[PDB]
């Protein structure tokens, strides 16, 4: 549960930023209760049948989120209409902007049906 992330919750200076990402996670733990609340590589994760599903990290001017390389492909126009700058692995949703959360539920609920019979913690 959320008990999992409060150490890192707390290590975040920026209380305005506490409190957003405090938030995101508050929201996908209460929507997609199955799925699980792991501490790895001292970020955020969800997992589901030790799967990753979705990660989460905080810098200066966004919260990174991490739903891998196939995924953020799979959503790639919704994330240029969004206006996140973005990578191969991650979007960058700035402090001073909205999250998308229709974006982000797209990128779980994705990565559950799609992961369903993965085997391994990343997609090979």
């Amino acid at each position: 549960g959320m008990d999992v992330f409060s150490e890192y919750l707390a290590g975040i200076a920026d209380p305005f930023h506490r409190e957003r990402t405090e938030e995101v996670l508050t929201w996908i733990k209460n929507k997609y209760p199955n799925l699980h609340t792991e501490i790895k590589w001292n970020q955020p994760m969800f997992t589901d049948h030790g799967t990753f599903i979705i990660g989460f990290s905080v810098s200066k001017k966004h919260l990174a989120v991490a739903p891998e390389k196939v995924t953020i492909a799979h959503v790639e126009d919704d994330i240029v209409k969004a206006g996140y700058d973005y990578t191969e692995q991650l979007i960058r949703i700035p402090w001073n902007g909205p999250v998308d959360y229709t974006l982000l539920e797209k990128m779980i609920e994705f990565n559950i049906l799609d992961k369903a019979d993965c085997s391994t913690f990343w997609r090979k």
